[PDB]
């Protein structure tokens, strides 16, 4: 926000297409960053590559809700600082309350230019005041819309997701824990396999304390093959088997065999 | 409050609809935030989704009382700082004590504009003084109304809730304790289940001290199924069984079986 | 006090109804806060909801004495700073010692306005001096009245309360101790009940050191039912049974059975 | 002293009744505070409610001597700073050494007003000098009177009190020690009684180390009844029984039975 | 000294009675404070209430010598700073070396007034110089008189007191030690008696470590009665019994029985 | 960025070939540095020197994605600071909205020169404003293109790489671990061989603690010969043997013999 | 760089031979320092004094690559700061775009002289701008050439050296380790020999702890003679004997006997 100096094209047609630009595009960027920086995007890409609409829509509407939080605050802070709409809806504030070509020209010259004629068209500061007024008004209205939508979507999306609230918490915590344990175990298993491979070539492997302990405790020969490995990955449905639930594709493949 | 500069539309019709805006909308936002940030909102949504009016109304009037505290202080601080009503009830202070179109125009130009004519209509500072006077008066009156309502609702809402005072304290503390213990136990049970699932795939699971201790102490095979799980959730009535009370749906389902 | 700038309506009728406002209403607010922030208010509400006039009047006159201490200091500091009465009794200082409409107008313009004519009516600073004089005089007189009332009520209210002084101290300390022990025991009993409830559902409950010790030391099955529970609450009379006294409804219900 | 700005009514009749006010009333306030803040006031109220003139007069003249120390220093510091008498005896300094209405008016305008005519009546600074002179003189004279009275009352009040000096010291120390031990023992006994009461209701009482030790060491069932309790309280005479003295009503009731 | 601004009455008769005032009265105050703050004053009051002239005069001339040290330094510092005599002996410095009414008036106006005519009467600074000269001269002379009197009284008062020097030291140290031990033992004995009294009423007494140890070590039942107690107090003569001396009334009453 | 002062050739033909230079060449430099500083470049050079298109293309598109991150941020920050395009597209902003040789000359003189005529051609600041506008617009558009390409390539390149996501993580971690262990073991084996060589010449080898321990623990005689050594190096295919996978050429050569 | 103030000969022939001087000679100095400060230069001198072209060329092209890094950064920073070419190509910037003797004279006077005529020849600042432009352009072009050459030589010089990459790392680490161990062992062996020599003369040798330990642990009589010693030194070929490699002449002489 700092290294990007907001400046205005004092032009009769390039304001409408610049205020809306600086108001909409950075939100889109923060939004798409909310996806790329997240990791479950790859899970969803896999799922749509190769389960029913219920749980899929649930994870969709959870990822979106988790990502929408950057553009909300950005739009809020900018639309409230006023400068955007000032630069944007300047070619249209009616002269009836405060050469068409020259009219539009000077009106576009209004915002933060001080090349303004300051003449019988409009005074300088009164126009800035009116525009910052309408801007801040729309900004508060937008923040209201966003928060009331957050409330209503809380309710109606706890209606969407098939599980109740407590299972929601349990499922979230389980996904987190399984992911972390899988990461760490994968690292350790990999280090062991690499140590065995190197040892079979050189004759020994220089290891510090903890690595030597990990080699001693968990000997490993061969990692799971590719078919089952591929069978693991993906986003899982809550597969409510008769009497027992399933929380992740790993859990399904485990209980199944 | 800081990054939102209060500015006035010096216009004959846009003041009445802007002062009241900046006075009412931010209260509504803080209020709805008082719900969204709270968690029992989901409980109430579930209850109204699928117990009698007494305890439900009690939790309603407790949540509301816990949420009303932000708009009270916001309205108080703003209405007392004066600027709001100044900008709001400026088109109406009668000239009889201190072209109708020009009259309303200059009167709307009065607040914090200094484009004020400063002429036989009204002096500059005397109008600001009168308006800040009436504003601060209404502000103290409002704070009085709010606090006396807090007192009277203390009394009459201790009349509303069916339990007496000591049971009120006991019930609050029990809800808090059960919620926290449920959170922690859910986390541990989930970590154990995930560890078993991963181990059945890789061959082992790398764990530090405390996690290994938690795996050793509390072995787990299968979590409660979905019907009873759903039977848990919700807001509970104080179900006064003959001789023994019930404080939470968990307690009801436990004592029942 | 800081964020509330004292300003004056230089008006012939709005001073008398503003000085007295800023002098009386904030005292009322601090007073009612002295009740709401206190907890025994609920006890008294219960007592008047459903014991004799002696001990009830005693607790009444003790709560009041404990709450009156905020408005005393507020009235003192304001009435002594002078500005209040200055702004208040300005329409009446007689011109005979230092158009009726214009008279009252300029007199109301006297305080802290500097739109004062400063003319043959009254000089500027002499009026401020006279008013701050009468104000500080009334302020010292009021502080005297308050402190002498505190002395006389000390004496006559040690006459009111049926117990003597030493029993007064003993009773106060007993109420404090019983309240604190009840709070803590309620918390522990509740945590135990919640732990049992959760354990009966999951299969175990993750607890740290002290919580595990509290579960081990004090097993609990079922809390007191509702009739006796309700029989506890309230404000108690000093029930002087023949030979043995009673200090709290808890004590009465205990010695009785 | 700081938040109370000394200001003068430059008026022909309101000075005599304002200097004496600011000189006398705050002493009265500090004096009565010397009683209210003390605790033996309740003892004396009880004694006069329901022992001979000797010891009663002794405790009276000891309490007074302990309370008179605030107004002494206040009167001293104010009367010496001079401003008081300056503002007070200004309507009377004779013109014969340094329209009667105008005379009194300007003389009252003399102190710290600078609306002073500064004319053939009196010069400005010479009057201030004369008044501060007479003020400081009376102030030193008053401090002398106070200290010489303290000396003479030391002697003659060691004549008043029936006991000699060493017994005076012993009696003071005994009253202090008995009061402190009574406070602490009352607290402990009360906590024990409350613990028993709570335990008989819940089933147990959560206590930390020291509280548990106090419950273990000093079991208690029933506190002294009301008649003897009332027999304790009061201010005691030095009741010189034949061969053995008594120092407090507690001591009398103890040795008596 | 700081909060007391020295100011002068530039008056023909009020200087002689003000310089001497500020020179003599504060010495008297510090002197009488030297008695009141001392404790042996009560001893002497008792002795003169109800032993021979030798030891009594000795303690008199020791107390006085111990108390005279404040006025010496006060008189010295003031008389040397000069301002006092300047303000005092100003109506009399003879014009013959450097309307009688006007003469005395201007001469009284001389000191630190700057309303001085500065005219053929006397120059301004030369009079200040002469007066500060005579003042400092008298001040050094007075300090000389005081110190030489201290020397001569050392000699002649070691002549007054009946004991020689070494016994003087021994007697002083003995009085100090006996007084301190009496204070501490009185405190402990009193605490023990109060503890027994309280215990006989409540049933026990809550005590910390050292207090419990003091109760265990020194059991006490009844303190010395009033006749012997009164026989103790007073100032003692060095009662030279045949072969053995006595140093305090306590020692006399002890060796006697 | 700091030590490189951006300066403009105010010339009619040398601007188009300088702005684009400073915009494109430093990106190329940071890009090629992204390769040279990486180590796998040598692996790829070996692979193309002497496995199928799938895994090779995968490592290619991973290295590129890891290296493209410097020019993205550089182009973004420069194109957004504006100065570049300002200096670049200055010979072309049409005069129709805000001697051909002189036209182009002054237009090239426009940017940051202040030798600008400032005449009927164009004003000074309006041209800077228009150019910074179009520049920042293109900059935001470019950042959008880059981030949306990052998203789409995330998806489609998880389509490219033959392994699924979890194997992707496992393979990355395995490559890292094997590389680090190979480095350390190579160092230790080398130190041992050098120690033996030196000892066979001098008669002994001075070693500290850890080096002596490494000599004692892992004796070594002869390192792997050149044919197998060369057989190791390279980038490996994921060689999915029937039932067991291979993750590195080291792993292939190990499992093979 | 700091203590060497860049100054220009404003002369028609001494600029071309001074800019190129300050641009080329310091690079040559840093380059030759890159050799002298290195130690392998002596090895190469020995090798060329008295193995095949492959490994020799390899070590040559490694030493050069390790030494070329100083002139690269020096040329870059200077050519980019601009002053050099400014002072250098100043006699040639064509007047056709921005007495021949006077022409060349003033053109040579252009750079940083301010004796510049500033006349119809060329303006002052425009020439500086053009020259710094062309300078920075050539500087970026040169940095590009250098880095792309580094990339291409990475590839093609991993083609040059006969060993593959992993052996490259192993060989580098082995050379480092052998060199360090040889240094330390040489020091210790030498100290031992000197100690024996001194002892045989004096009768004893004063040694601290570690030196005494080194004498005790490693007794030594006679160091390797000169023929084999000379046989050691030099740069070694990777002598690939059938089945076993050789990494240093020390290794060859060791395995050979």
């Amino acid at each position: 926000y700092s290294a990007f100096d907001f400046n205005c094209p004092c032009l009769p047609r390039y304001n409408l297409a610049y205020g809306l630009g600086v108001l909409l595009v950075p939100p889109l960027i923060l939004f798409l960053l909310g996806f790329v920086l997240n990791n479950n995007v790859s899970m969803l890409a896999e799922e749509w590559r190769r389960k029913d609409a219920a749980v899929l829509r649930y994870m969709f509407c959870s990822m979106v809700q988790r990502a929408m939080i950057a553009p909300a605050v950005w739009v809020s802070v900018t639309l409230l600082d006023g400068k955007c709409i000032t630069c944007a809806f300047c070619t249209s504030l009616p002269v009836e309350a405060l050469p068409q070509g020259e009219v539009k020209r000077v009106l576009a010259r209004i915002p933060c230019k001080e090349i303004y004629d300051g003449q019988e068209l409009i005074a300088n500061e009164v126009a800035v005041r009116y525009l910052r007024c309408i801007s801040q008004a729309l900004g508060w209205c937008f923040v209201l819309l966003m928060t009331t939508l957050a409330f209503l979507v809380r309710s109606l999306k706890h209606y969407c997701s098939p599980l109740s609230y407590r299972q929601e918490a349990y499922w979230a915590q389980y996904r987190a824990n399984e992911d972390q344990l899988f990461q760490r175990t994968a690292e350790v298993h990999s280090r062991v396999l690499a140590a065995n491979n190197v040892r079979r070539f050189f004759g020994f492997v220089a290891l510090n304390k903890d690595d030597e302990e990990l080699i001693a405790n968990f000997p490993v020969e061969g990692t799971q093959p590719r078919p089952q490995w591929n069978a693991i990955t993906g986003v899982y449905l809550y597969r409510e088997n008769q009497g027992l639930p399933l929380y992740s594709r790993l859990h399904k493949w485990a209980q199944g065999l």
